This record gives structure tokens, sequence and C-alpha cells, in this order.
RNA sequence: GGCUCGUGUAGCUCAUUAGCUCCGAGCC
């Protein structure tokens, strides 16, 4: 999963 | 905890778009 920020990217797993 | 999400009524930032901590939630 990616928690996608609001601007940025932050991927956690799938 | 295993699997999935959310930036996250979680935040900081470096830099990396990431990487630091965690959750909270849903299912079995």
């Amino acid at each position: 999963r990616v928690r996608t920020r609001g601007k940025r990217r932050i991927r956690v797993p799938p």
C-alpha cells in the first residue's frame, strides 16, 4: 500500500 | 498476528518519494 502523502509518497508493504 | 488499507481526528523530516516510528481499522 502507499499513503501517497498529499504531495509526497510513503510505501508501506502493498 | 496474518492480510489489506488510510496520511493517518498520526505525525516529523532527509529527500529518498522517501524513510523514520508508530496506530487505527477491517477481516479470519
